[PDB]
């Protein structure tokens, strides 16, 4: 494809970063931008902006996000744009390969050794998958501590962003999918929750003089 630039969406997460970013611009300047004046938003992620404002927006984001002035476009089409970034991504941000190494993970009887196994699947992920995806669940961990104003629990978010995180294969067995989906869920879910449990911990280190 000569001369012509590959965008930002629809492309492997991996073409994003560098030396110099180890997240992808647009995946950083989205997520800042909602951190920066978004929080506070009710059914942040939950409700949908126009169409045609989310899509003006992914146009703008396209050819150079740097330059998008982010204030300029709705809260909820902001939104709208960072789940649809997720999931044009050529493969689901927590792969293809690792899909059914999560499922097993959740699987396992006792929660402590369900969250080991999911900590265990995320050591391998790919460097640039593990660097988005550790961006990401921060963000969504920011969001979830002001629950009580944007109503936004952690399962709540994780019925939003399983699905745009963990795909099936396309050669699955399409009757078990229907398990697969609250399995996913769950995954996302503890992620959410023990990131959270762990940050509340050490925030309250954080608060003191000496």
């Amino acid at each position: 494809f000569p001369g012509v630039e590959p965008g930002h969406f629809g492309v492997c997460v991996d073409s994003l970063t560098s030396d110099k970013a180890s997240v992808p611009i647009v995946l950083e300047k989205l997520l800042e931008h909602v951190e920066m004046h978004g929080l506070y938003t009710e059914g942040l992620y939950r409700k949908s902006g126009a169409a045609n404002r989310t899509r003006e927006l992914r146009q703008a984001l396209q050819t150079d996000p740097a330059a998008v002035k982010l204030e300029n476009f709705p809260i909820h089409a902001i939104t709208g744009v960072l789940k649809q970034w997720l999931r044009e991504l050529p493969e689901p941000l927590m792969t293809f390969a690792q899909y059914g190494d999560f499922l097993r993970a959740v699987e396992l009887p006792e929660k402590q050794e369900q969250l080991a196994a999911i900590y265990a699947v995320l050591e391998h992920l790919p460097e640039a998958n593990h660097n988005s995806l550790e961006r990401l669940i921060f963000h969504l961990v920011k969001v979830a501590l002001l629950e009580d104003v944007n109503r936004m629990s952690p399962g709540a978010l994780a019925i939003i962003f399983a699905p745009c995180l963990l795909r099936c294969p396309d050669n699955s067995d399409p009757l078990t999918s229907m398990k697969d989906v609250l399995k996913i869920t769950t995954c996302v879910e503890m992620l959410i929750k023990e990131q959270m449990r762990k940050y509340k911990v050490k925030m309250e280190e954080i608060s003191q003089l000496e």
